[PDB]
DNA sequence: CGGCTTCGCGCA
DNA sequence: TGCGCGAAGCCGAT
């Protein structure tokens, strides 16, 4: 579909037909942003080729309710923004409300839509919205890869065991499709309210809202400002502050030394390659250079890739069959202990450094990486089943985490939970061949008191 | 056969 | 803290 900067490989058809005489629709879903997105920067080349300008289209679905108010504040504000962004350009935003297969098949046939053109997601219900609209229009679907580096149609065509083999796969094709970003075009001619969905939408939650004893809300909404122009603002301040010491803390609660990018990441405010072309122009150490990269390109996108090739990606068969045979010995196995969902939810745990990690994802909303696979490792050897393990942590992932509802999320679940992308190790009661993480084993590598202190 | 993200453990 | 080893199952280059 013409271009010069552009690879045709980010790009597949969803529905062929006859082209129509409408503008081009855009239905951004996964890449909230309008500098750095392919997705975007595709529906405005063939918009070129038919003479006529792009629209953009949102659909907000109920599933705001599921999750709670820091990450509808979070992804409302930065829309606020991108609606500016993308008027200055002569582009404008249409928010709509309701099911995606009976608004988005509608608005085309109300707008009579000349190419419907939608972003890469490999979650389930990404999936379902798509097929419904595809029944009930003719204009084509193409779907854009705008989030990772690497198409995921392209990066690999099955299910990769781990990292190792995803590795070579990924590194190889680097050099095509590592490019710069194209100036974002506006529009020739120019031819549901933000404001008010807000305020209906946090009227809603507002009942479901993490509380303390004095009924005071448990999330601190001044950590991460949300937002496009605030997204770039971490990453240089990443690059020129926390770059060089990453590969050396970034195991280290403690020290405030990761990115901070997986909320702007997730709800698509940034794009991840961006940052890794600031992050390789860059002259940092060369240690914490394949770290950061290996963090956001290859177990990054194997995220996607798992939750693409396997529909069942937060359930107990997407494990290996070396873990689920394990797993299963080990069902009538007697738990030190037993926690339901209301006290994982609470810190209500005899673990103080458990509790910490949990405090801190109830007020900050981002628990530090390395204490997010204790946080779950810990669920499984307290839990009554594997898949009550399970349960309880992608419930309690999806629903305080900046950064939850994403395939980075049951990927990395999988992977503390269920070996997924991981090796068998010492065999355990109850945990199994799982890998395990043992407080004195923090202990020896990070100040767990400071951790804990800070927390309660 | 070699080697696996992030494991624990003994010992400078 | 930093390093080498252990315990475990299996992909994939041959
Ligand atoms: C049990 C568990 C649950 C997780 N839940 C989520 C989640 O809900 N949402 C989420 O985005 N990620 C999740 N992660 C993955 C990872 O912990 C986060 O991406 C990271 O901690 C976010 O902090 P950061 O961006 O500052 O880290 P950084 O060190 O700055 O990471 C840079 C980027 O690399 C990617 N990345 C980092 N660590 C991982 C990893 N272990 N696996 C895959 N990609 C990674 C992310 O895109 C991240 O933004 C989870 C991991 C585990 C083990």
């Amino acid at each position: 579909p013409r271009g010069s900067h552009m690879n045709p490989k980010r790009i597949r058809a969803l529905k062929s037909g006859k082209q129509g005489d409408g503008p081009v629709v855009y239905w951004m879903s996964r890449d909230q942003r309008a500098e750095d997105n392919w997705a975007l920067l595709f529906s405005r080349a063939i918009a070129k080729e038919a003479n006529v300008p792009v629209v953009v289209v949102f659909c907000l679905t109920d599933e705001f309710l599921e999750a709670g108010i820091r990450q509808y504040e979070f992804m409302l504000k930065g829309l606020q923004e991108l609606e500016v962004s993308l008027s200055r350009k002569k582009i404008p935003s249409f928010f709509l409300r309701g099911d995606p297969g009976e608004k988005i098949s509608r608005f085309v046939k109300d707008y009579n839509a000349g190419t419907l053109v939608t972003d890469f997601s490999p979650l389930r219900i990404k999936n379902q919205w798509i097929e419904k609209v595809i029944s009930g229009i003719s204009i084509p679907f193409f779907e854009v890869d705008a989030h990772n580096v690497v198409p995921c149609w392209e990066a690999s065509q099955k299910h990769e065991y781990a990292a190792h083999t995803f590795r070579p796969k990924l590194y190889a094709l680097l050099p095509e499709f590592l490019e710069e970003f194209p100036e974002l075009e506006p529009n020739s001619v120019t031819p549901e309210t933000l404001s008010d969905v807000l305020e209906t939408g946090v009227k809603a939650l507002l009942p479901e809202r993490a509380l303390l004893k004095n009924k005071d809300p448990l999330f601190e909404p001044w950590h991460f400002e949300p937002g496009e122009k605030a997204a770039k603002k971490v990453m240089e301040s990443f690059i020129a502050d926390r770059l060089d010491s990453y590969g050396a803390l970034r195991n280290d609660p403690t020290k405030n030394m990761l990115s901070n990018l997986s909320p702007y990441l997730h709800f698509g405010q940034i794009s991840s390659q961006r940052v890794v072309l600031e992050v390789e122009k860059a002259e940092s150490n060369p240690g914490s250079k394949k770290a950061f990269l290996d963090e956001i390109l290859i177990w990054k996108e194997i995220s996607d890739n798992f939750c693409y090739y396997n529909p069942g990606y937060d359930g107990f068969e997407s494990f290996p069959s070396w873990a689920k045979e394990s797993l299963n010995a080990h069902r009538n196995d007697v738990r030190s202990h037993i926690y339901t969902l209301e006290e994982f939810e609470a810190g209500k745990t005899h673990d103080p450094l458990w509790n910490a990690s949990q405090m801190e994802l109830l007020s900050t909303g981002k628990m530090h990486g390395y204490t997010r696979m204790y946080w779950a490792k810990k669920i499984l050897e307290w839990s009554e089943s594997p898949e009550k393990a399970l349960e309880i942590a992608i419930c309690l992932n999806d629903r305080y985490e900046l950064d939850g509802r994403d395939p980075n999320g049951y990927a990395g679940i999988a992977w503390s939970i269920g070996g997924v992308h991981d090796r068998a190790w010492g065999e355990r009661e109850v945990t199994g061949k799982i890998r395990y993480m043992s407080y004195e084993g923090c202990k020896r590598k990070f100040d767990v008191k400071l951790y804990i202190e800070k927390y309660s």
